[PDB]
């Protein structure tokens, strides 16, 4: 296998399936990859790397600083409020803002570092009892408090569909998140929401067709 060839194939899929290929970013999911394999990914010409554990990304960030390698770090896992301090200075995008108290902690830490953190709002579109994302009603209730957090830059929304082969269910999930973004863009964000983070290795071609701008692909790149 060839990491370069795998990345190349995904970029071809982006051109083939996205309604707007120029907006789509590949997020390499590096949560199970050694720093040697990540370095191999960087050598493809891509450098967006997504991790889901705070301790793991913390140590990888320090490693690639010392190796003087340029990486756009995305945090795509569950973020505990008291762990925000460990990533606030080095992560470029937090995908998983699922509640107001977390957004408020991110805002407070960003302000202390004199920066604005880009975030996505995580929305539980399919209604799974392993709930972490927003319901739509909860988000609507939070919206103005959220928009007043001046050291957050809310640029989009995120979901994770359950694993399934049913293409109809996947399209329903992905299209529902797109509809939510479009609605939020009319009613509250004045079109400032530009991103849709959805889709992983087994379903990203569907997610691309439904308008995904961040596909979080692990196995298809590295395995």
């Amino acid at each position: 296998m060839s990491i370069k060839a795998n990345v190349e194939e995904i970029l071809e899929d982006i051109k083939k399936y996205s309604p707007y290929p120029e907006k789509v970013k590949l997020v390499a999911v590096t949560k199970y990859s050694s720093v040697e394999d990540i370095e191999k990914f960087l050598e493809t010409g891509q450098n967006i790397c997504g991790e889901n554990k705070v301790q793991v990304i913390k140590d990888k960030i320090e490693y690639f600083k010392e190796k003087n390698k340029k990486i756009k770090w995305h945090f795509i896992g569950n973020l505990q409020k008291n762990k925000v301090k460990y990533i606030i200075d080095d992560v470029d995008l937090i995908h998983s803002v699922n509640k107001l108290s977390l957004a408020q902690e991110i805002n407070k830490k960003a302000e202390q570092s004199s920066k604005i953190m880009d975030v996505l709002l995580e929305i539980n579109v399919y209604g799974e009892e392993s709930k972490q994302g927003y319901s739509l009603d909860e988000l609507k209730c939070d919206i103005i408090e959220l928009q007043n957090l001046k050291n957050l830059n809310i640029i989009g929304v995120m979901t994770m569909a359950p694993f399934t082969d049913d293409e109809k269910i996947l399209r329903m999930v992905f299209s529902e998140l797109r509809k939510i973004k479009d609605e939020l863009n009319k009613e509250y964000f004045n079109n400032n929401l530009t991103e849709l983070s959805m889709g992983m290795s087994s379903d990203y071609k569907i997610a691309l067709q439904e308008g995904s701008t961040f596909i979080r692909v692990g196995t298809k790149i590295f395995k």
